[PDB]
């Protein structure tokens, strides 16, 4: 844990009120597949927020994956107010026992989708 990071750019279409989570990359997470490299899963949901549990694309033997991913967040910046923004970096080992690998946690309040939020966000300690 303390994963390394990944940096977004995350936007709003809000004529159809829902929010953009477009990230770029993860980097450098810890490995749990027998190559040291591990197979990057980002799980991105919120509680009754939106509990909207999307998935990544599996990266196969790399944990330093760049997608420019996409986060899809149903709910308007309006609604953003109550929402929790947790996201999670989870290995998909297919195999042994999946470690989650990291793991950020976003407030709504923090985060302005006035327009695109771009910034450098890094994967914390995921204790799960």
């Amino acid at each position: 844990e303390k994963l390394g990071k990944l940096q977004y750019s995350l936007d709003y279409d809000f004529q159809n009120n829902q929010l953009l989570v477009g990230i770029i990359q993860a980097a450098e997470l810890p490995a749990l597949d027998m190559g040291g490299t591990s197979d990057p899963y980002v799980k991105v949901f919120l509680l009754p927020d939106k509990k909207k549990k999307f998935e990544t694309k599996v990266h196969r033997k790399t944990l330093n994956p760049v997608f420019n991913e996409q986060f899809t967040f149903k709910v308007p910046y309006s609604e953003l107010g109550g929402k929790t923004l947790v996201m999670a970096v989870y290995d998909f080992d297919r195999f042994s026992k999946h470690d989650i690998i990291g793991e950020f946690k976003v407030p709504m309040n923090t985060v302005d989708f006035g327009h695109v939020t771009e910034e450098w966000r890094d994967l914390q300690s995921a204790e799960k």
